[PDB]
C-alpha cells in the first residue's frame, strides 16, 4: 500500500518520496540527516487511522541527492520551508499537518508562520537554536572522519535507543554514512541562527505542539521549554531522545494521530 | 577557621552544624539525605568571598539524629522550613541567603514565602513536585534493602559524577547508609505534595533563583522549568545532576557567591 516514487520541482530538486493512505494530509519532515526510512513503521500506523501520510528524503540527502548545491549548503529553516512547500505543491497537498525534529522542527515552525493557509498544525521536536562549536567544527574535517564522529554521536549519544538505531539496517546506515559530511558542511553553522522562534508573540495562539525527548539531557533543549512556555504553546515530552520515530515508533505514531485529531476537532 | 559543633532547639532537635566566615549570612540547606559534609569544599570557597556560611545536618539524619520522630516522619516543606528557622534563631542569624536542593529546594521556597523578613533571597535546585511510586514503595522494605537500593540509585542515576560521589569517602557513605531508610519512610510520600510552587502568582517578583542540572534527564524536572518560566523567576542550569555541590563544587560556590552578590546589589538599589 506504500507508494515509493520520485518527483521533480522547478527549484532543481528530484525528491524521493513515500505516500500511504487516504484522508487529511500528514507530512513527516526528516531531521537534518534527511532519511525518511526512519518513518517506515510509523507511516503505516498513522495512515491506518484515516490519513494520507507523505514523507521524503531531504535535498542532497539519501535518495533526494539530485539537487543543486544551494539546497544543501548554507541551509536555513526558511530555505527548507520553501523546499517543502515546493514538494507539497508538486504533490497537490493544499492543507497539511506537519511534523519535524531538529532542522525539521525549524522547518515546520517556518512553514506554519510563513505559509499559514497551507498548515493545519505543526508538531516540532528538539528545535536547535544554539550554535555548538564542537559540531560546527566537524565541517572542516575529511568526509571519513565526519562520518565516523557523527555515526558515533547518533548511535551512542542521541538515538534514544541504540538497538532500534542499529535495526534501521545496513542499507539505511550506508545512506547515512554519505549524508554525514553533507549535513556537517551545510547545517550546524546556519540552521540555529535561522530558528524562527525569535518573536515569541508570533508563536502565541498558533496551532503548534512542541516536544523534547524525556531522556535528553536538560541542557540540550532547555531553551525550547522556556520559549514554548513564554509563548503559551503546548510543550511536552516523548520517550527517548532525538529520534522518537526510531526509538518509540508506536508512541510516536499515536502522538501524531492524536495531535492531528485534536486539531481536526478544533478546526470545525 | 570552621566551627563544627552542636546546638539544641526547643522543638527537641540537637543539630550538628558548621559555620565559617564573617559577612552576610548564607545558609546551605541539605537535600533529603540531610548530610552537610557534601558542602565542605564549597563552604570554604564561599566564606572566603566575605560571607558567614552556615550548614547543618537535617533532623533525624547523620549527626542531627537526636530529634523527635515527628521531625523525620510525614515530612513537608513547611515542617522543614519551621525547623530551619529554629536553628537560625538559635544561631542569631536574622537575615540569610538560603540554598537548597530537592526537599531542601522545597524548604527554601517555603522559607522565602513564609518568613520574608528573614530571607534575603533563595536558590532552589531540582524541587520535587511529583510523586514517584518506585521511590515511595521502598518504605516497606527492610532497612538494609533500602540502603543498598538507594546507595545504588544515588551513585548511578543522580550523582552527576561517580568519581566525586564515591570520593565523599567511607565516613560520609556510612552516615548516608543509615539515613536512606529514614529518608525513604519520611520524605517521598509527603514532600512532593507539599511543594510551595502550586500558586504561581505567589512566586512572581520574589527573590528566587531556580536551577536544574544540565545533565539531568529532561523529564525529571521539566515541571520546574515550566513553573519558573510561568512565574517569571530566573531559571538556569548548573553542571551535573542532583548534587552540584558534590560533582562541581567550585562552579557551585561561584554560583552561590554571584547570586548572593546580585541580591545584595539589588537590596541597596
Ligand atoms: C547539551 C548537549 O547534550 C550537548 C551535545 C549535543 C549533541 O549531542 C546534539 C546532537 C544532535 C545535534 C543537533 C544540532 C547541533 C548543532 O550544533 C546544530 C544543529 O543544527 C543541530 C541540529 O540541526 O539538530
Ligand atoms: C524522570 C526521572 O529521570 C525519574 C527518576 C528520578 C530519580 O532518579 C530522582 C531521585 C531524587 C529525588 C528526590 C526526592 C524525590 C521525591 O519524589 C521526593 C522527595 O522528597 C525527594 C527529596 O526529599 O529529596
Ligand atoms: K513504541
Ligand atoms: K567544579
Amino acid at each position: 500500500m506504500r507508494t515509493r516514487s520520485t518527483i521533480s520541482t522547478p527549484n532543481g530538486i528530484t525528491w524521493y518520496y513515500e505516500q500511504e493512505g487516504t484522508g487529511p494530509d500528514i507530512v513527516l519532515v526528516p531531521d537534518g540527516l534527511g532519511e525518511c526510512q526512519m518513518f517506515d513503521s510509523s507511516v503505516s500506523q498513522i495512515a491506518a487511522q484515516g490519513f494520507r501520510v507523505t514523507t521524503f528524503d531531504m535535498p542532497g540527502m539519501s535518495r533526494s541527492a539530485k539537487a543543486p548545491a544551494e539546497t544543501y549548503t548554507e541551509v536555513t529553516a526558511q530555505k527548507l520551508a520553501s523546499y517543502v512547500i515546493s514538494i507539497l505543491d508538486a504533490l497537490d497537498i493544499k492543507h497539511a499537518t506537519v511534523w519535524g525534529c531538529s532542522s525539521g522542527a525549524s522547518t515546520v515552525v517556518a512553514l506554519l508562520l510563513g505559509y499559514p493557509d497551507r498548515i493545519r498544525n505543526a508538531m516540532c521536536h528538539e528545535l536547535p537554536t544554539k550554535l555548538l562549536d564542537h559540531l560546527s567544527n566537524t565541517a572542516v574535517l575529511e568526509d571519513e572522519e565526519i562520518s565516523n564522529i557523527l555515526a558515533n554521536v547518533m548511535l551512542n549519544d542521541v538515538s534514544g535507543g541504540s538497538e532500534a538505531w542499529q535495526a534501521l539496517g545496513v542499507e539505511v546506515h550506508a545512506r547515512l554514512h554519505k549524508n554525514y559530511p553533507v549535513w556537517a558542511r551545510g547545517y550546524p553553522r546556519t540552521i540555529p541562527p535561522s530558528a524562527p522562534v525569535q518573536d515569541v508573540e508570533a508563536l502565541r495562539g498558533k496551532p503548534l505542539d512542541w516536544t523534547v525527548g524525556a531522556a535528553t539531557p536538560t541542557e540540550s533543549f532547555f531553551d525550547n521549554i522556556v520559549t514554548a512556555t513564554k509563548a503559551g504553546v503546548n510543550i511536552g515530552l516523548l520517550p527517548g531522545m532525538h529520534f522518537p520515530y526510531v526509538s518509540h515508533p508506536d508512541v510516536f505514531a499515536k502522538y501524531v494521530v492524536e495531535t492531528t485529531q485534536k486539531h481536526l476537532w478544533n478546526s470545525s
